[PDB]
């Protein structure tokens, strides 16, 4: 569970956050496969309801009616189509598996859902799937509401209800087998694997039992024997009883600190400075690299939701964003998920956006076609982080040095920061408040290679700035505060 199931050399996935299917196939065929990267996390696949005040949120799609997959991202058929034609250019498909509960206990009963299924959340009857009173935890939970009340009790927070979320039982072999059937149709379909919703809501041994009952990966793409990838979503920043440890046994987990921390580190809150970063990983406080899911922002908390946190940095912030995401990309430890998001009209009073409920760009409720531009940048208001050359590039730079080992560190006590990956590449930040002049030693042959931050090798020439690596393996770099991009990275496949 523990494997992404890539390709070998490609290193990271992209979350195409409420992308339609038909989109994400063609994204795989035309960009996807020929840039390196690995697989995409899918938005949740399955019926939700459908919520019209407010207007079509995101977060509908976290209230399950069914396990038919039939979303506004599209239907089975659709589904399909988009796996079969990631996996036949050898880029994975990985599910987002909101397993925890179905829908809000107060919405009103009826069919306003994604796929039209009928759903009573009063009475518990959710018959499309089917479960019933006798699947939820309502005589389990303790608290005075049934609702979470106080995450120091974490028996609470599994047998109770996620902001009135109604909660599966999950001990229940029903239940259990309710939900392995959803998730073995889509293994058998093509699927990688799963990020775990709202695992911190579940009990470590009722996700291993579920586990148990998963197929392996299609044998038509995949070698026998082959188990899906799991990343379990534990939001664990340090100060409750659960710990996201207690999940290791059954896969991955979120690093929620990782984002947390390097944006701290990057706006400078608090005294912090990349000089601190030398010790990045484990000495952090962060989860063994070889159990983590690694991100700067995920699509709740780029907009607050989630455990939120002020110092996460976004696309809003592309300047900052930029190095973060090249930081993370560049460094070995976890496995990258990179974010690709949508503009909303963020609006913010007294410090919250009055907007953070907003879904993906649409027109009347349907979900707009991506747009490819000319110079490679996406239209209808999708940002597509994911194709801007900065971290476009270090996708490819983290799959070109895979393996090799983080050394020849520098710093200046301060925030101008530089680290090699073997004689693979090298990566030098400036995130002080002056220029950044300096001959390092970079770890790599001689040669003049171009930096993939400011361009690209594009027939035997650089588009941006070049660096020039003598016999001694030093090489100056200059960085101007003001740059654009303070940053420069080299590596092996850009070399002249
Ligand atoms: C995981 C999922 O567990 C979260 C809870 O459902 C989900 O939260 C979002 O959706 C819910 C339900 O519609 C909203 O109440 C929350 O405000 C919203 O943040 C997470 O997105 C998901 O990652
Ligand atoms: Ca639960
Ligand atoms: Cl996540």
């Amino acid at each position: 569970q523990y494997s992404p199931n890539t390709q070998q050399g490609r290193t990271s996935i992209v979350h195409l956050f409420e992308w339609r299917w038909v989109d994400i196939a063609l994204e795989c065929e035309r960009y996807l496969a020929p840039k390196g990267f690995g697989g995409v996390q899918v938005s949740p696949p399955n019926e939700n309801v459908a919520i019209y005040n407010p207007f079509r949120p995101w977060w509908e799609r976290y209230q399950p009616v069914s396990y038919k997959l039939c979303t506004r991202s599209g239907n089975e058929d659709e589904f399909r189509n988009m796996v079969t034609r990631c996996n036949n250019v050898g880029v994975r498909i990985y599910v987002d598996a909101v397993i925890n509960h179905m829908c809000g206990n107060a919405v009103s009963a009826g069919t306003s859902s994604t796929c039209g299924s009928y759903f009573n959340p009063g009475s518990r009857d959710f018959p499309a799937v089917p479960y019933s009173g006798w699947d939820f935890n309502d005589g389990k939970c303790k608290t005075g509401s049934g609702d979470i009340e106080n995450y120091n009790d974490a028996t609470q927070v599994r047998d109770c209800r996620l902001t009135g979320l109604l909660d599966l039982a999950l001990e229940k072999d029903y239940v259990r087998s309710k939900i392995a059937e959803y998730m073995n149709h889509l293994i058998d379909i093509g699927v990688a694997g799963f990020r775990l919703d709202a695992s911190k809501h579940m009990w470590p041994g009722d996700i291993k039992a579920i586990l148990d009952k998963l197929h392996n990966l299609n044998s038509n793409w995949f070698p026998a024997g082959s188990k899906p990838f799991i990343y379990q979503e534990v939001i664990d920043l340090g100060g409750e009883p659960i710990k996201s440890s207690d999940y290791f046994g059954n896969g991955r987990v979120t690093e929620f600190k990782y984002g947390a921390k390097l944006g701290t580190v990057i706006r400078k809150w608090n005294g912090e400075k990349m000089s601190y970063l030398k010790n990045w990983g484990e000495g952090w406080g962060f989860v063994p690299s070889d159990r983590a899911l690694v991100f700067v922002d995920n699509h709740d908390n780029q907009r607050g939701h989630g455990a939120g946190g002020a110092s996460i940095l976004t696309f809003w912030d592309a300047r900052l964003y930029k190095m973060a995401v090249g930081f993370m990309l560049a460094h070995p430890y976890g496995f990258t998920r990179v974010m690709s998001s949508y503009r909303w009209p963020r609006q913010f009073q007294n410090g919250n956006d009055v907007n953070d409920w907003v879904g993906p760009p649409n027109n009347n409720g349907v979900i707009k076609e991506v747009t490819i531009n000319p110079d490679t940048t996406c239209g209808n208001d999708w940002v597509c982080e994911h194709r801007w050359r900065q971290i476009r590039n270090m996708v490819i730079f983290r799959n070109v040095v895979d393996g090799q080992p983080f050394t020849n560190w520098y710093d200046n006590g301060s925030n101008q920061v530089a680290f090699g990956r073997g004689n693979r590449g090298f990566i030098v930040f400036n995130n002080d408040d002056w220029s950044f002049s300096l001959t390092l030693q970079t770890g790599l042959p001689a040669g003049t290679y171009c930096d993939v931050i400011s361009g690209d090798k594009i027939n035997g020439n650089c588009t941006g700035i070049k660096i020039y690596v003598s016999d001694d393996g030093k090489a100056h770099f200059s960085i101007s505060n003001s740059a654009e991009d303070p940053f420069i990275a080299i590596h092996a496949e850009s070399k002249l």
